[PDB]
DNA sequence: CAGG
DNA sequence: CCTGGCG
């Protein structure tokens, strides 16, 4: 029994609903759908998005309206859902869903963007620190974990079309890049790179200069698992053809 | 406008 | 570029 999970930074769920989100959702038929950057509290949503056929839905909006926020739809409900790491400033931004299924915890995370200021870059970095602490504590206790979402960082030079020009841009800073290295050596696998070693694999493209039609992008969106669980991951792929956002969806198939 |  | 309070 393959379990299919999809992660998609929709950048406005209302927007993506106007562009055929539900029709796509319906034909893709994942067991779990994780969304990031919803930009909506549930009360602001068309009610068709709040009552989807065959799915439990959970929304974790930001305190600031039309900003950030994450969501999850799941055929099988989780036994619990956490919306924070237990640190106020990281828990108030609609950035975290940690859902408990029997066999694993699923982290659906919208990691912060650091481009706006030094203050937000710090925030990004410390959020990473709080995140790593949290996941380590969980897998240390013997839990197997799946982590998807917008990390807002391209790991290596191969993970973006233009590495050289972005050395001094948040998204490809040596400090952000080293954190992913750190995160990985803590015992986690970048599951896409388990199966695909090719360049040109991106999940985000600038709307400006129409970067997507030339594949001038970044791989900002990932599925990670803890090392002990990697033998369960069957497929890890990018849904490059799917439109409606400046990010595309990514997929994971595990079999338990 | 702010955020990305 | 695209999304999401004016007044």
């Amino acid at each position: 029994a393959v379990l299919k999970i999809i992660s998609w930074n929709v950048n406005g769920l209302r927007a993506v609903h106007r562009k055929g989100f539900l029709k796509w959702f319906m034909e893709e038929k994942p067991d779990i759908l994780c969304l990031q950057e919803i930009k909506a509290a549930p009360e602001q949503l068309p009610r068709k998005l709040r009552h989807v056929e065959g799915y439990r839905s959970f929304f974790t909006p930001a305190e600031r309206k039309g900003y950030s926020g994450v969501a999850m739809y799941t055929k099988v409900p989780p036994s619990s859902l956490r919306e924070g790491f237990g640190v106020e400033r990281f828990d108030t931004e609609g950035r975290i869903q940690i859902a408990d299924f029997d066999d694993f915890l699923l982290y659906n995370i919208y990691f912060p963007n650091g481009k706006m200021s030094e203050e937000r870059l710090k925030y990004k970095l410390e959020f990473y620190d709080a995140f790593l602490e949290d996941v380590n504590r969980e897998r240390d206790s013997g839990r197997n974990v799946i982590i998807c979402g917008n990390f807002n960082t391209a790991h290596r030079e191969i993970d973006l079309a233009r590495p050289k020009e972005n050395s001094n841009v948040s998204g490809f800073l040596p400090v952000e890049r080293a954190w992913i290295d750190k995160f990985i050596e803590n015992g986690y696998v970048d599951t896409f790179r388990m199966f695909n070693s090719d360049p040109g694999q991106y999940t985000w493209w600038s709307y400006r200069t129409r970067a997507r039609e030339r594949n001038v992008g970044w791989r900002l969106d990932y599925f990670f698992v803890n090392e002990e669980f990697k033998g369960k991951v069957k497929r890890s792929w990018i849904l490059s053809d799917v439109m409606g956002s400046d990010h595309c969806p990514i997929g994971l198939e595990i079999e338990l």
